[PDB]
């Protein structure tokens, strides 16, 4: 009874999750494994991949990337390379309070979206040739991708990478909320995320 409200509110919740990361940046197909999801099998992890496009770009068109010294670094040319990845998000499953919890854990999210590098590449890229695309993916998969520059790829070569706790290199960054308990687990939402995203296109 009672857990079939809980569920609901769940699965509710990954959906508006998803909605607002992808709407700040069809999803219809690639919402199903949670938009038909009954008890009879796991809620999938949910992975978010946001990229820049380059699909538009002519032969002859240089992508650098500004690091914070405002120093230019060569990325790619022209059609060599299809996307340049820029976050990866990942949200996953280990009463009126499950309710409150999350409309805490929604806004919250709504700012952080507006708080990350991509964000400050998207405001520049939308004020009055590439764009920002993102693309939403069951995480309980591997998944190959040919010929794009993915979150691995450090683009400036002064960053050295140490050991710690996350296990990402020094290029990228992480950020965790606080995960929410419940009785079947805890939700858990996190995102690495390249931490230059000052692109030019020349």
């Amino acid at each position: 009874s009672l857990d079939k409200q809980l569920w609901e509110l769940i699965d509710n919740f990954f959906l508006k999750a998803a909605l607002l990361i992808c709407h700040s940046k069809k999803l219809e197909r690639e919402l199903k494994p949670w938009t038909t999801f009954d008890g009879s099998e796991s809620l999938p992890p949910l992975v978010i991949e946001t990229y820049l496009d380059l699909a538009r770009l002519s032969p002859s068109q240089q992508v650098t990337l500004k690091d914070q010294d405002g120093n230019p670094w060569n990325v790619c040319k022209g059609t060599k390379k299809s996307e340049i990845m820029l976050e990866r998000w990942l949200i996953q499953m280990d009463v009126s309070e499950l309710y409150r919890q999350l409309v805490l854990l929604f806004r919250y999210l709504e700012t952080l979206v507006g708080l990350l590098p991509a964000s400050e590449l998207q405001a520049r890229l939308i004020r009055p040739p590439v764009k920002l695309g993102t693309r939403i993916l069951d995480g309980s998969k591997p998944i190959v991708s040919k010929g794009r520059i993915g979150l691995s790829k450090s683009l400036i070569a002064t960053y050295s990478n140490v050991i710690n706790e996350t296990n990402l290199p020094a290029h990228l960054e992480q950020r965790k909320i606080t995960p929410i308990r419940t009785k079947f687990g805890s939700l858990r939402i996190s995102v690495s995320y390249r931490k230059d995203c000052d692109f030019h296109v020349n």
